[PDB]
């Protein structure tokens, strides 16, 4: 048997459609299960939001000011409802959106970057200045949740979102003290415990931002360091169409997948 023999099984027994993808470096080959089928986005956008945010602006944006109501918070928010009266800076709300996937955070990231009108365009075009031309953003949050599966609205691939994430944490796409941050928010996310970082042993290093859905839907995209500082990109993304709009998300189907990759990874 083989990966994809694997991963089939993974789909089978959850109930689930599963993508992966890994790049090849140059001394593993690409891991690809329907890396060019398209999978919602959920909150795995707000990395490369952030992303695009830290490019657009100098540093010293990260300390305006963003005011907004209780009017504004429409979406899970764990960190914006605690600051609605003060307000929070954008870097605040880049820590926010991604370390607590914070929607209301990412709702105001959005309007920094192409108005209110404009946001989900521009951060779009962020990706095609990154030379993505698969993925889309077409709505914020929670109006991105009622998607149903086969909408491309919304949507990116495994192989779409870890070449993004590649450039982005391993590449040039920022300057090195934009990186870092961006490094560090994920490094110090707060709600990938049981996905990519359960699949990888406690020496590697793992920095991720995950996603969760109706339709059953869980992703997580995560940058790896093996013990020696060797990188790898993951991205695993999956749902549950089967069981309907109140499908349940499985995270351990994640966790497995990426224990997958890491035997792959790992063993030499
Ligand atoms: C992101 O997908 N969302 C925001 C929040 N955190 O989820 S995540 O940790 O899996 O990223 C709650 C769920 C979801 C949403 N429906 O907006």
């Amino acid at each position: 048997m083989d990966l994809a023999d694997r991963f089939a099984e993974l789909e089978r027994r959850y109930d689930a459609r599963l993508g992966v993808y890994v790049p090849a470096t140059g001394t593993t080959a690409a891991i690809e299960y329907r890396a060019d089928e398209r999978f919602a986005f959920c909150s795995t956008f707000k990395a490369p939001l952030v992303a695009a945010v830290l490019h657009q602006n100098p540093l010293t944006h990260l300390d305006k000011l963003i005011t907004y109501t209780s009017d504004d918070i429409r979406s899970i928010s764990p960190v914006a409802q605690q600051h609605v009266q003060t307000g929070m800076t954008i870097g605040q709300l880049c820590d926010a959106a991604i370390r607590y996937s914070d929607g209301t955070a990412a709702n105001l990231l959005l309007a920094d970057l192409g108005g209110p009108g404009g946001g989900t365009a521009a951060f779009t075009g962020y990706l095609r200045s990154l030379g993505d031309t698969v993925s889309r953003l077409d709505a914020e949050e929670p109006e991105l949740n009622r998607d149903p599966p086969g909408d491309e609205r919304d949507t990116t691939t495994p192989h779409a979102i870890a070449l993004v994430l590649q450039q982005l944490v391993l590449g040039n796409a920022l300057p090195p003290d934009k990186r870092a941050l961006l490094t560090d928010w994920m490094a110090r996310n707060t709600t990938g415990a049981k996905r990519i970082r359960a699949g990888f042993p406690a020496d590697w290093k793992v920095i991720d931002k995950t996603g969760t859905g109706d339709y059953g839907r869980a992703n997580d995209i995560a940058v790896v360091w093996s013990p020696t500082g060797v990188p790898y990109v993951v991205a695993v993304m999956s749902d549950r169409a089967g069981g309907g709009y109140d499908a349940e998300p499985r995270e351990a189907l994640l966790a497995e997948a990426a224990t997958c990759v890491a035997g792959v990874l790992a063993l030499e």
